[PDB]
DNA sequence: GGGAAATTCCTC
DNA sequence: GAGGAATTTCCC
């Protein structure tokens, strides 16, 4: 749904 | 435990 | 519709 602003997980 | 980068969400 | 701005995570 609404993904929140961040950098993508390893 | 600090500095740097990627993707996302919103406006015009 | 594309660009600009804000927030979160990773490596040493």
């Amino acid at each position: 749904g609404r993904k929140p602003r961040g950098r993508p997980k390893k």
